[PDB]
């Protein structure tokens, strides 16, 4: 994760005009809607928190959690940690990052800072779902002048990736202000 | 770096209990006699600052500053940032880091946040002078509990370093208080 760090620009584009910081949640989207398509009912939510962190969420079947052989870390932390961008790169600018993975009847969690996980992915519980959850603070480090998230140019790109993905519901949160949205496109 | 910052206390030791705080110091000292074995003058001074930051500096020649063939950045910035565990693992756990290297006739500077290199090493000056200079501020999401520094416990290690270097002449100085010692063999 160095090479990003050293020239975040390089990776996720302006991190002054509010351009990179909104392609950070794309970038997670992005990875949500290829976990939604791979099930059945497909539905991501993504939420707008009140400490300016968004989340992402997928009922798919979560990622995978098995130790890489090679890695030496379960795959989900390789996903993370190694390397559109890829989630590395919005790891690698979050202040913190919180991974949730619902798989195989048992929840999985882990924490990172800076890109850093905090502890390795652990199983802390027992589920009937599945889906994986990843819920980022962007580094303030990083993001400058613009570091809020505009609902809008949220909401705008969601739409237009539903109709592109025909069968995705997708829901749009802000918990700042209440406002909702659901964008959901049939076609196929 | 990331292997170093994923488990620190396995790298410069126990995070919590300031066993790991002054091994930071004692890493990049070792580096620093290292020069100043190299150099005519043979001092380094390890100057504890009041805001709870450590530089150490020798009047040797000034570590390398070309860019390195295979790296392709400079061998300053190649001994920071690549894997006695070496300096690279300071600079990982510090939140921020100085690099001064007068050589060659020229003063050349660097700052680090957290092993990250904010600009390239550059030549900032000129000067007749030679030597290193590294000042840390240890990492505090790092380093817990104990967070400051204890002039004993420096003191200590930095005498039976000045026994086994006997040429090298070796200068402590706490900005907090005033002490100092001088420790030459
Ligand atoms: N605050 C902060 N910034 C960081 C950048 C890289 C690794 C660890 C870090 N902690
Ligand atoms: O791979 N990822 O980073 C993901 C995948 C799915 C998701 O809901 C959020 C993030
Ligand atoms: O290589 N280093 O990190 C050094 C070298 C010399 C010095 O005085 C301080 C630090």
């Amino acid at each position: 994760l160095d090479a990003v760090r050293k020239r975040p620009g390089m990776y996720i584009g302006d991190t002054d005009d509010g351009t990179g910081l909104h392609h950070m949640v794309f970038e997670v989207v992005d990875n949500a809607i290829d976990e939604a398509l791979a099930g059945h009912c497909k539905e991501i939510i993504v939420t707008i928190h009140a400490d300016n962190s968004v989340s992402v969420q997928d009922d798919g079947r979560g990622i995978p959690t098995g130790i890489h052989p090679e890695e030496g870390v379960s795959a989900a932390e390789v996903i993370m940690t190694v390397l559109g961008v890829g989630v590395s790169v919005v790891n690698a600018l979050s202040q913190k990052l919180e991974l949730v993975i619902q798989r195989e009847g048992k929840i999985h969690r882990q924490i990172y800072e800076h890109g850093v996980p905090q502890a390795p992915l652990a199983v802390t519980g027992e589920t009937e779902k599945t889906g994986t959850m990843v819920r980022f603070w962007p580094s303030l480090e990083t993001f400058t002048n613009v570091t809020e998230f505009e609902y809008e140019i949220l909401a705008k790109r969601l739409r237009e990736l539903s109709f592109l993905n025909s069968g995705v519901s997708i829901r749009l949160r802000d918990k700042r202000d209440g406002k909702e949205d659901h964008f959901h496109y049939e076609g196929g």
